[PDB]
C-alpha cells in the first residue's frame, strides 16, 4: 500500500482538529486518495456478497434502540481482506488521524470490533442511538442514498455511555442534535465513546453501506466493564431483544 493518503498542511490539521473536538466528528474525505476509497468500496461489496448477516434487534444497553441492518463481522473481514487490515495498520493513515484526534491510536484490543461492515437496505433500517466502547472510528461511507431517503447521521457530542443508565432521551433534551448528510465515497472520523449517534431510519428500500474501523485510545486500554451487548458479532447476546 503506497499512496493511500493525500498530504494535509498544518492549517488543514488545525481546522479538522477544531471541528473534530467541537462536534465529535469531522469529514476526512480529503485525507484519503480516491483510488483507495474506490478499492475499499469494491472490497466491501465482495465481503457483503459472501458473508452478509441480518440483524433485527433492540439493545438493552442503549435504551432498547433498534439495530436493523445486515453486517459483516470483524474477524471475517480481518481474515479475508488484506486491504482493510493493511489500511488499519498503515502509518500514512494513522499519523494524520492521530494529528486530528490529538492523541495516539491503537489496535482495538477486542478482535470482534476492529472492523464492521453494515448495509441498510429495507425501509425502516437504522443504526439506532448508541455510543461506542472505544474512542475512535473511521467510517467509510461506501454507498449512501440521496438526502431525502434518510440514512443521515445524527450526533450529540460531549456525552458519555452509562450502560446501567443510558438516558439517551435526556441527552437529547439537554443538548442540540447535529445532523449530517454523507455522500457515496465520503469518509468521516468520529469520537465514538463521547458522541451519541445514530442513523436516521431509511424512508424506503435502498442501499446504504459503511465500513467501520475502530481504534482504541490510551483511555481504552485499561479494563472495561463487561456487558453482553456485542450484538453485531452475535445477535443472541443477552442484551439484545429480537423485533416484533
Ligand atoms: N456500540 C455500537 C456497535 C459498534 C460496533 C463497531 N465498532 C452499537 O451499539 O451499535
Ligand atoms: O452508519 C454510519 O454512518 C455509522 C455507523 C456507526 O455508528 C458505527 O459503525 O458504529
Ligand atoms: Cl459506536
Ligand atoms: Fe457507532
Amino acid at each position: 500500500l503506497k499512496d493511500v493518503c493525500a498530504p494535509l498542511e498544518k492549517d488543514d490539521i488545525r481546522r479538522l482538529s477544531q471541528a473534530f473536538h467541537r462536534f465529535g466528528i469531522v469529514t476526512v474525505t480529503e485525507l484519503i486518495e480516491p483510488h483507495t476509497r474506490k478499492l475499499v468500496r469494491a472490497e466491501a461489496d465482495r465481503l457483503l456478497d459472501q458473508y452478509a448477516e441480518r440483524r433485527d434487534l433492540r439493545l438493552a444497553t442503549t435504551d432498547y434502540t433498534r439495530r436493523s441492518m445486515s453486517v459483516v463481522p470483524s474477524e471475517t473481514i480481518a481474515a479475508n481482506s488484506e486491504l482493510v487490515t493493511g489500511l488499519y495498520a498503515h502509518r500514512e493513515l494513522l499519523a494524520p488521524l492521530e494529528a486530528i484526534a490529538g492523541e495516539r491510536l491503537h489496535p482495538c484490543p477486542k478482535a470482534d470490533e476492529e472492523f464492521l461492515i453494515t448495509r441498510q437496505e429495507q425501509r425502516g433500517d437504522t443504526h439506532g442511538w448508541h455510543w461506542g466502547d472505544f474512542s475512535f472510528a473511521l467510517i467509510w461511507v461506501l454507498q449512501a442514498p440521496p438526502i431525502d431517503v434518510g440514512g443521515l447521521l445524527q450526533c450529540v457530542p460531549h456525552t458519555t455511555w452509562d450502560k446501567a443508565s443510558p438516558q439517551i432521551n435526556r441527552y437529547l433534551v439537554e443538548n442540540p442534535i447535529d445532523t449530517y448528510h454523507f455522500e457515496s465515497g465520503d469518509v468521516y472520523f468520529l469520537r465514538t465513546d463521547t458522541t451519541l449517534h445514530r442513523t436516521i431510519p431509511l424512508r424506503e428500500d435502498t442501499t446504504r453501506i459503511i465500513l467501520n474501523m475502530t481504534w482504541a485510545g490510551e483511555r481504552d486500554l485499561s479494563r472495561k466493564l463487561a456487558a453482553d451487548d456485542r450484538w453485531w458479532d452475535n445477535a443472541e447476546v443477552s442484551a439484545a431483544r429480537a423485533i416484533k
